[PDB]
């Protein structure tokens, strides 16, 4: 099941069409696309096909051969001489040698080498040498005719007569630019109607190489406005039309049909037995549980998942994620090589040992992203991402905000609250403002294209760092099992509790770094949870008057929705993801999705995830595309329904899949608390969440 | 000193040398009026250089295998390593890359040992002058050239074959103990941040290089230079590479580290010296992003006597403030102000206002940090020089006691002592 | 032992690398920072910063006393109370004025100008 079969059949059809005409006609072929990589490269395979059809194929002209600085005629005659010297005809060999000498004279004459250009007193007979160059067409024709005759005379048992000589110039995709121009002319002048020349270039390299020469050939025409680029491009157009008829040019395998096919077909192209199993690991025998018909496009994401526990397929397709997957077959093979096992995380065993390898796969994928993300980056974005990496754990948000604002400004000249945080502390940015600014930039009456992919890559980098920090925290789960227990005691029914939480935080630097990344809010602090009109009148503000009058379970309504302790004045944290001690008669703003990122609740969830082995997994804020899903959620007596959505409704949504569990809880302790309510007074989970 | 295979190796070496000469337009083919037929063989040696090189390396491996005694084992492959490519005359490495593409791509195991994106930039330097008229007429952009380079390097070195190691991130994240063990298992840092050898058992080797840097600048300069505001980009000083880390340890190993023993009196004299040494180290580190205004400013600030320095610092910081105003405040109203009317509180106030200005960022923050560090160094140096000459004014202390324990002679005496 | 001044090495390296990086700098692929970092690490490896020794700029030159400099030329040289150069002992000399204000005090006594 050769994968370029159609192209090979078309080549053979072209060769068929031209074989009928034998009157010294111009016939050339131009192969374009990704004809390369491991062992099914179209060029060698085509050469072999031509060999068994009685076409004599010159040894492939590689960039190594072209780097010799010899013209294609010199290469061809050297190959002819070597071929005839390989064996030891007489009658035709001597004529072949005479024509070779004549061609070498013509080459020397063109090089202004002969005595004609170096003698004061020209003689008559050297004028013959000049003729050898002015009649080079006939000499070359006779040379190739006699070469074919000599080759036919070395065939044993009278196999068959050779049809024609074929010259292939491989790996022309990148040969010193102007050099290929020198090649083209050489083919136009000496080997146009002499052989079957196969070019094997890419896209519009020929046109650009011709333009590079003609433009310096047309300075004074272009600057005086006599001609424009259109005239030069038309010249090149008709030249290439005559050199290679557009019915003789064959494209193959760009990115479109590369991404559209199935992973199974590509793996078969490498070997019939290779496949991908249900854990997106590369399999060999049969499995019968394999998933080989997913197409490379979404196989890419489904297989990044199961290795990084990150669903990186964006809800918004404006983000140009397809700029990562493969771009060519070589990149596809190399991606498979980098990404084949990396200790793929499966759905077996006790769902505990897959965390250590997961952060490693995160690092490897970050390296792969950096390799991919090194082309369109110019200077500001390499700089920004580099500084963002080594931004400790808390200056990164400030840098990201100001970088995104730099993008915002680049379209403002041609007020908004998310745009009013430049004279803002690094500890007053959080992650919700980053996402809010990226959305506002996604909806700005300005620049596009590159900006969208910059936003996507920033989201990917943030997700990678968040997952890495979360997994580092999970590795050090023992150090704070106790606080989980305490948290249970603390809001199952003060100040030592906060003290303990801070002590436990200090002993795990990774937990610090994670909580500092998501300072206190991964959702925009503007978000409308009620899609009925505007945002609110006084909906998101509370008072919290005094402890002696707070109702039961009030500690829950301080760490679930109430991530700040301020009146709602310069050097102020304003967020304090730690347990909060609120004063009397003060307005406080509510954020419905703060539970997952509070220190005590996060560590409760971490210990629950590591210790308990059932079927649920606590929700962890490790992916910003989770925020993409969150902003898309409906959320709609009013407060109760929104709270239930936070607790139960939220748990598009395939980005919450996780490699460790089937479903996702929000905070298991809310279940136990619900139990106590039953004492004081899917259906069961719904009723408790209510 | 084989015979059977050496002669073939020599023949292939001669063929390769011919091919090289032919590529150099050296042979008689390019210098003779009247070409002969057999020199066309020499051209072939260059048009078939791949096969000649393959045979050469095959026979070289055979000859090397024939010199093994006691039949140890057969050689697997030939490996070529090109070290210290991080900085080789730019375009020269391009000439190397092509040479590897043309002659040694599928012949050996080539190890490149370069840094970051040096290869891409070196290729671009050549392709850009190769694509003048394409770029200026708008036919192509940098993206096309970068894609060309991208796929070329993808084929030359598969991205599964490239290995990075030890940038600054994991360099700063590890512990000082691990690095010192990387130098020698017995080296460590004691509780006074001095380098120890035996065991101590009071050592602090798990502090990480990041804050070990500051904790060890302290105990030598008596200066806590870790900034409360992390916007200030102090991490631009600590190390940047392992070589810089080793050299920092070399410069900063004892410098008569000030301990918590004895009578806390003799550590002042060495403290100002360590201040000077650290100022030198800062100047060495702080010589890259500085362009012309800041070298100038800091130089003048040094030799600003002892009182024009504040004026210079204020006007330099105001220069930074202005560079973002076009795109009233009281701290900004001191340019037509005497040098003796600036003080140090206005310098700090202006640096804070610049830290909170709706304008430029990045470099400005680190400039503020370095100015603060320089001021702290000068203040500590002057304070310690004063402390050295403490006897000369013991009497005034006593007088001060008498003076506000309960006039005009008192002021007179204070001025004389000053 | 190199015996150069200030940042001559960095500037000399930049003069070469900049013409080595025309098309990188004009197309915005790199800035002066990259070239300066290259030079920085090259010079860091060539001469460790623990191996470089500075001496006697203008700061400590102006801070010392005229007597110390004159002793650096010859132990007996000094400056008298009229700011004239003396040799024997005077015992009325003023050698501890520092070069900074000795400069002005000695322009005075010759031009009658403070």
């Amino acid at each position: 099941n050769y994968i370029f079969s159609s192209q090979l059949d078309k080549v053979n059809l072209i060769l068929e069409h031209m074989d009928t005409v034998g009157g010294i006609h111009s016939r050339n072929i131009a192969i374009t696309g990704d004809r390369g990589t491991g062992k099914t490269s179209f060029i060698e395979t085509l050469k072999l096909v031509l060999e068994k059809q009685n076409y004599y194929v010159f040894d492939i002209v590689s960039p190594t051969v072209l780097s010799s600085h010899l013209n294609i005629l010199e290469i061809v005659i050297s190959s002819i001489y070597r071929e005839i010297d390989q064996f030891i005809d007489v009658h035709d060999r001597g004529r072949l040698i005479q024509h070779l000498k004549k061609v070498m004279n013509a080459i020397a004459v063109e090089k202004k080498q002969s005595d004609y250009f170096k003698q004061s007193k020209p003689e008559i007979e050297m004028l013959t040498d000049l003729s050898h160059r002015t009649f080079l067409d006939e000499e070359i024709k006779e040379l190739f005719c006699y070469f074919k005759k000599v080759l036919n005379n070395r065939q044993d048992s009278c196999k068959e007569v050779i049809k024609d000589l074929v010259l292939i110039i491989d790996d022309l995709d990148l040969v010193e630019n102007n050099l290929v121009y020198d090649l083209l002319r050489d083919i136009q002048h000496y080997l146009d109607s002499q052989l079957i020349v196969i070019f094997a270039y890419k896209e519009g390299q020929l046109e650009q190489s011709m333009f590079e020469h003609l433009a310096k050939g047309n300075e004074a025409l272009l600057n005086h406005g006599v001609i424009d680029s259109n005239a030069i491009f038309g010249q090149i157009e008709r030249f290439l039309t005559k050199l290679v008829p557009l019915s003789n040019r064959i494209p193959l395998f760009k990115q479109d049909e590369l991404l559209n096919k199935t992973i199974g077909e590509f793996l078969a192209s490498l070997d019939p037995s290779y496949g991908v199993g249900e854990n997106l690991e590369f399999i060999t025998k049969d499995s019968e549980k394999n998933k080989n018909n997913l197409t490379i496009r979404e196989w890419f994401y489904e297989s990044i998942f199961y290795r990084t526990n990150l669903k990186l397929d964006p809800i918004d397709i404006r983000e140009e994620a397809s700029r990562l997957m493969p771009k060519t077959l070589r990149e596809m093979v190399q991606l498979c090589e980098e990404l084949h096992s990396m200790q793929v995380i499966t759905r077996s065993m006790d769902k505990l040992a897959g965390v250590e390898g997961l952060r490693k796969n995160i690092g490897a994928f970050r390296r792969y992203i950096g390799y991919k993300n090194s082309t369109y980056f110019n200077l500001a974005t390499m700089e920004f991402f580099q500084k963002w990496e080594l931004a400790e754990s808390h200056q990164a948000n400030y840098l990201a905000y100001h970088f995104l604002m730099s993008y915002y400004q680049e379209s403002f000249e041609q007020s908004g609250y998310p745009l009013t945080l430049r004279t803002m502390e690094p500890y007053n940015i959080t992650l919700g403002d980053i996402y809010a600014l990226m959305e506002e930039l996604k909806y700005t009456e300005g620049i596009s294209a590159d900006t969208y992919y910059i936003v996507y890559i920033l989201k990917v980098y943030y997700s990678l760092r968040l997952s890495e920090l979360l997994y580092n925290v999970v590795l050090h789960h023992k150090l704070f099992v106790h606080v989980k227990e305490e948290a249970t005691t603390f809001y199952m029914a003060d100040k030592e509790y906060r003290e303990h939480i801070m002590t436990a935080i200090e002993k795990v630097p990774a937990l610090q770094a994670y909580l500092e990344l998501v300072n206190a809010q991964f959702m925009p602090q503007n978000f409308n949870y009620d899609r009925s009109g505007s945002r609110d009148d006084d909906f998101y503000l509370i008072s919290w008057l005094k402890d002696d009058d707070l109702p039961e379970y009030s500690r829950l309504f301080k760490s679930l929705f109430l991530n700040s302790e301020v009146a709602a004045f310069r050097y102020r944290n304003l967020y304090s993801y730690l347990p909060l001690q609120l004063t009397s008669a003060t307005f406080y703003k509510i954020d419905f999705l703060a539970f997952a990122i509070k220190a005590d609740l996060l560590m409760y969830n971490v210990v629950r995830f590591v210790e308990e082995e059932g079927d649920t997994i606590p929700y962890f804020m490790s992916n910003m595309f989770h925020i993409d899903v969150f902003v898309r959620h409906n959320y709609n007596g009013k407060f109760a329904y929104i709270a239930k959505q936070i607790v139960f409704g939220l748990w598009w949504y395939k980005s919450f899949d996780t490699v460790f569990g089937t479903k996702i809880e929000a905070l298991h302790l809310l279940v136990d608390i619900a139990e106590q309510i039953k004492i004081s007074d899917e259906q069961k989970r719904d009723e408790q969440a209510k």
